[PDB]
């Protein structure tokens, strides 16, 4: 198109995953880190005029209720602060190529993982933590590293509670934020697909709530190598596929008990979920 088109950008991942245009751009906050010294900038974009052209801009999608960010206009860096430790967050950059009625804009989302040591000694770690899955297909996720000295075999882990939803490039009508009493949005439409007696509960993403019909659940935690699955044909309604990304906490148990009653340091929110249609896997030769 014009000289202002462009189509991407991308800052990476300081996970050493390669190539970076396989991963969505991702950064975690090492366990006992801080969130001050991992602050990304651009790497890759293909505006004619490059990265030191386009206007930044950032906005705060996860957690709302804790967490801000900022970015420099110029150069793209971001930063983050008040993501708490054990939690992901999630923002939305927007870069824009020249001025006017010419002006292009192009977002896409950036991933933060603050890692942490919880109880029993577990360092719960997907690499990737941004799962990126077809909602036609379905798919599972990585399976995640759990911290040296944990029984893999006693270790059980399922989603809980707190449940976000943020439309990304659906329509507008998927309506983005928390699962919550009396707010009707994407996921309280997605809840009810499940079940209309689910409510804000755990079920419509538990291994333990299905287990003898686990290709009903939205999504599962399978107890052997802790993936998250997610199933076909169901993130979707009349208006379109799911395009955006969900956060969940999970909770894990390390003596072979359903963990939905698991304290508040064996509590974690590891992993995004990002649906788009466009999203083949990469296999890797298996
Ligand atoms: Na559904
Ligand atoms: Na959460």
């Amino acid at each position: 198109a014009n000289p202002n088109y462009f189509t991407y950008f991308r800052y990476g991942n300081n996970l050493g995953l390669t190539p970076i245009e396989n991963y969505a751009d991702q950064f975690r906050i090492e366990a006992g880190g801080k969130l001050n010294s991992v602050k990304p900038v651009p790497t890759a974009t293909d505006a004619k005029d490059g990265l030191s052209s386009l206007k930044w801009e950032v906005e705060l999608k996860h957690n709302p209720n804790n967490t801000k960010a900022t970015i420099n206009e110029s150069t793209g860096q971001i930063t983050i602060t008040g993501l708490k430790q054990g939690q992901c967050g999630m923002v939305m950059v927007t870069a824009t190529a020249g001025e006017g009625k010419t002006a292009v804009s192009v977002k896409q989302p950036v991933f933060f993982h603050f890692s942490m040591i919880s109880d029993s000694n577990v360092q719960l770690e997907y690499t990737p933590f941004v799962f990126q899955v077809n909602p036609a297909r379905g798919g599972e996720s990585i399976a995640p590293s759990l911290g040296a000295g944990i029984d893999k075999s006693t270790f059980r882990l399922d989603y809980r509670r707190d449940f976000f939803y943020y439309n990304i490039a659906g329509p507008d009508s998927h309506i983005s934020g928390a699962l919550a009493q009396k707010v009707d949005n994407f996921l309280s439409e997605m809840w009810n697909s499940y079940d209309a007696t689910a409510g804000t509960s755990r079920k419509p993403m538990s291994y333990f709530e299905n287990t003898t019909n686990l290709s009903k659940a939205l999504g599962y935690i399978d107890q052997t190598d802790f993936k998250v699955h997610i199933n076909p044909n169901l993130w979707r309604n009349k208006d379109g596929y799911a395009n955006g990304a969900m956060i969940g906490q999970i909770t894990y148990d390390v003596t072979g008990k359903d963990p939905q009653a698991a304290t508040s340091g064996a509590r974690v929110s590891p992993i995004f979920i990002w649906f788009d249609t466009k999203f083949l896997e990469h296999h890797h030769h298996h």
